[PDB]
Order: structure tokens, then sequence, then C-alpha cells
């Protein structure tokens, strides 16, 4: 599964923590133009897969953004790191204790996010508890007035290490589908730094694939979101010729 025979007894470390399914909780507070709303995620996750089910609620009411634009801040320690790159698993490697991950999103033409979260084991749970804080939007906008697509499209993203800080840093471009067939960019700015003073794994640069499936629950009457997400990583050869010349 296994995740534990690695020469390197720091990467059986984290391994060890993400064998098998774990489970998953996402809360968050938002304030994007002065509505507050929260929300609160249960699932699991299975590394050996990059694979996240998650189901989120809106447990304030309507949610005053559209769900797709969350996403991206609603636990990539669940990323599928090939074996020849988990030297470079600096999500697993910050774990029990965890780390901070920071983003601003910037909507062009309209608002941004910015987004503060901590993402670390409370026992056998992993936690990602979250604030989030919009300005500048448009109240009759793309965001405010709910004028995206309930979809999400595929993309890589590009991980480097912020070797100053003992952490990473990435910024990529999420475009969501507006309801007229145009798109929505919301460009991220991230960072991500451990919490505890203990020693982690800085990668090489490499990417992130990711793809995501939204649904609903007919069962459901809260505001809400099924999610199903696969993130594997890439960008890193082997070696040595390959092994396949």
């Amino acid at each position: 599964h296994h995740h534990h025979h690695h020469t390197d007894p720091m990467v059986s470390k984290g391994e060890e923590l993400f064998t098998g399914v774990v489970p998953i909780l996402v809360e968050l507070d938002g304030d994007v133009n002065g509505h507050k709303f929260s929300v609160s995620g249960e699932g699991e996750g299975d590394a050996t897969y990059g694979k996240l089910t998650l189901k989120f609620i809106c447990t304030t009411g309507k949610l005053p953004v559209p769900w797709p634009t969350l996403v991206t801040t609603l636990v990539l320690c669940f990323s599928r790191y090939p074996d020849h790159m988990k030297q470079h698993d600096f999500f697993k490697s910050a774990m029990p204790e965890g780390y901070v991950q920071e983003r601003t999103i910037f909507f062009k033409d309209d608002g941004n996010y910015k987004t503060r979260a901590e993402v670390k084991f409370e026992g056998d749970t992993l936690v990602n508890r979250i604030e989030l804080k919009g300005i500048d939007f448009k109240e009759d906008g793309n965001i405010l007035g709910h004028k995206l697509e309930y979809n999400y499209n595929s993309h890589n993203v590009y991980i480097m290490a912020d070797k100053q800080k003992n952490g990473i840093k990435s910024n990529f471009k999420i475009r969501h589908n507006i309801e007229d067939g145009s798109v929505q960019l919301a460009d991220h700015y991230q960072q991500n730094t451990p919490i505890g003073d203990g020693p982690v794994l800085l990668p090489d640069n490499h990417y992130l694939s990711t793809q995501s499936k939204l649904s609903k629950d007919p069962n459901e009457k809260r505001d809400h979101m099924v999610l199903l997400e696969f993130v594997t990583a890439a960008g890193i050869t082997l070696g040595m010729d390959e092994l396949y010349k």
C-alpha cells in the first residue's frame, strides 16, 4: 500500500501517516464583502491514489459565492507522489504537526480572496481549518451574482521551494466557466510553511496535476457541494538513461 519501505526513514515517517484511508474534516469561516458564511466538510483521503472524497455544507444558509470558487481553498498532503518523487513531498513531511497554507486569489476584473489555513492531524483525523476574507467584489458580478457553471476544469500547477521560509511557494491560474460561455480567471498566489520547528522535505521544481468532479446529494436540502478530487505529482524524471532506453 504500503507506505513504509523507503530507504529514507523521513519519507517512511510521513508515508505511514497516510497509509490507508484517512478521515478528513474541513472548517471554513468566511466573509466576502461583509457577507458572512461558514462551511463544514467531511470525508476521506487515500493518498496512494491521490484521491479525495468530500462533502461540504454551508452551515449558515445560502453560500454567497459559487462553490467552484472555494475548491482550491477547501489538503495537498493527499496528493499522490510517485515513488521516485517521494523525497519532494513537503506536505506529508510537515505532518503530524502540520503546515500553514496561505493564498491570495485575484478574480480578474472583480475582487480577491485572502485565505489562511492550518492543516494538521487531530488524532486520526486530518483537519483543514480556514479563514477566508474577500474584498472589492462587484455585488452583481460573476461571483456575488452566482454566474459560474458548477464544474471545475482540469489543470496543472507548478511547485517550488521557498528555502528562506523553509517551505514552498506556488502561483497558478484557475479558469472558472461563466454561464455565458466565457471564463472568469482566478489567479492564485500560494505559500506554505511548517508549523513545527522539525525538519521538512524541500522539493525540487515539479508540478501537480488535478482533476475535480462536482456533484449534488439528491437528499440534501442544505446548500452543499460533493467533491471527487484527484491530485498527482509529476515533472521530475527518472533516471537512469531512463530505465527504458
